[PDB]
């Protein structure tokens, strides 16, 4: 049967970024990591099996995979090596991903817009946009 998350399922390749260096800086990412991460064009497979959503990313920099159930907090190690407590929820048709660590929080929103998957990343005053197309 069909589900709301269906529009996210697929293979997505990064095409563009706005304010990513600023966002990483706000997170405390060091110079060299910012430069190397900022060059990459990662690919992410988003799949669903029952209630479990998996996000599998492959790139020249880091490979990551997370699996989760909507609304259920989980442990995540981010590409910049933060050890966070994450929760991913649907807000209408937007996936909202909150990461908490050391009393800090960042919010990552995934939305479908035209044929794209658009990510909005917010840390304190900084907003970054990452745009993906199907691969
Ligand atoms: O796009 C990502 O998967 C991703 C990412 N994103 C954040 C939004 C949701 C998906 C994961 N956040 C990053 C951060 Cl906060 C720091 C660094 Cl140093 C690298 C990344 C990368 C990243 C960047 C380049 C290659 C691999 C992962």
């Amino acid at each position: 049967g069909s589900h709301m998350c269906d529009a996210f399922v697929g293979t997505w390749k990064l095409v563009s970024s706005e304010n990513f260096d600023d966002y990483m800086k706000e997170l405390g990412v060091g110079f060299a990591t910012r430069k190397v991460a900022g060059m990459a064009k990662p690919n992410t497979i988003i799949s669903v099996n029952g209630d479990v959503i998996t996000l599998k990313t492959e790139s020249t920099f880091k490979n990551t995979e997370i699996s989760f159930i909507l609304g259920q907090e989980f442990d995540e190690v981010t590409a910049d090596d933060r050890k966070v407590k994450s929760t991913i929820t649907l807000d209408g048709g937007v996936l909202v991903h909150v990461q908490k660590w050391d009393g800090k929080s960042t919010t990552l929103k995934r939305k479908r817009e035209d044929d794209k998957l658009v990510l909005e990343l917010v840390m304190k005053g900084v907003t970054c946009t990452r745009v993906y197309e199907r691969a």
